């Protein structure tokens, strides 16, 4: 494992934590959710997320940070907001940009000098 893979591990297992009933452990299929596919067209999970980590997909926090906020962009988009995904992708999208903020990362970056 590399200190990039290792970081971004860190930050997942934090996000997965606020997931506890799975609902973005794997890809939504259109047998869970009628006309899934229709609407998105490009789909995330944690799941996909996780293999990207342990292949060394990542070159940055950002592109991890995308992967993220499109994950909880698609439950907003295909769910609406009275819903159990819509309100959960909206707090997950929330603690996960307060942990990844550009303050937390700049505090990381001066701590590696
Ligand atoms: C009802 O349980 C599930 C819900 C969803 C689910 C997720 N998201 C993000 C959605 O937007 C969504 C929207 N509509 C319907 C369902 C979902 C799921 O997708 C991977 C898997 C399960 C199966 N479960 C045993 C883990």
């Amino acid at each position: 494992s590399t200190p990039i893979q290792q970081l971004l591990e860190h930050f997942l297992r934090q996000l997965q934590r606020k997931d506890p009933h799975g609902f973005f452990a794997f890809p939504v299929t259109d047998a869970i959710a009628p006309g899934y596919s229709m609407i998105i067209k490009h789909p995330m999970d944690f799941g996909t997320m996780k293999d990207k980590i342990v292949a060394n997909e990542y070159k940055s926090v950002t592109e991890f940070k995308a992967d993220f906020k499109l994950m909880c962009d698609n439950a907003m988009t295909y769910n609406r907001p009275d819903t159990v995904y819509y309100k959960l992708a909206k707090k997950i999208l929330h603690a996960g940009f307060k942990m990844m903020s550009k303050e937390r990362l700049l505090a990381l970056k001066r701590s590696m000098s």
